[PDB]
């Protein structure tokens, strides 16, 4: 099982407050590593939208909640996941303008670990070592 996970008011303020907002164990470790290796696989841009070859993708937005949470955040009625990319190092995360992005990590220390931000990756929030890779994930209203 898991708990049922609920963003507290203060998340709300720390994100209004700094524009992006860190979380430990926001998704299961457990679908992380498991989607991680369904996409190490896939490799036969590659990296881009590997939700429409993957299901894992969606289900974990959509069983933590992730696109809720987005909007909860941010104060929108609805946000939907409308892009993503498997990225290996926090370069390759460029500028979106979507409403929300969430960073999730899919391997190592901080993996199931989750960062929800608008605009352009926060430089010195979060990174994952030369062995780990995450996925970006682009929501939008």
């Amino acid at each position: 099982s898991r708990m049922r996970a609920v963003l507290h008011l203060e998340h709300k303020r720390y994100f209004q407050n700094h524009g992006h907002i860190l979380f430990e164990g926001l998704a299961p470790v457990s679908d992380c590593k498991q989607l991680e290796a369904e996409l190490k696989l896939f490799l036969k841009r590659w990296r881009e939208n590997v939700h429409r070859t993957l299901p894992g993708v969606q289900m974990i937005v959509k069983r933590v909640r992730l696109d809720h949470l987005a909007a909860e955040l941010t104060h929108r009625s609805r946000v939907a996941l409308v892009r993503d990319l498997w990225v290996q190092k926090q370069e390759e995360i460029l500028f979106d303008d979507c409403d929300c992005s969430v960073l999730l990590c899919l391997s190592g220390e901080k993996a199931g670990w989750g960062l929800f931000f608008s605009g352009e990756y926060p430089q010195d929030v979060f990174d994952w070592g030369a062995g780990d890779t995450a996925i970006i994930l682009r929501f939008s209203s």
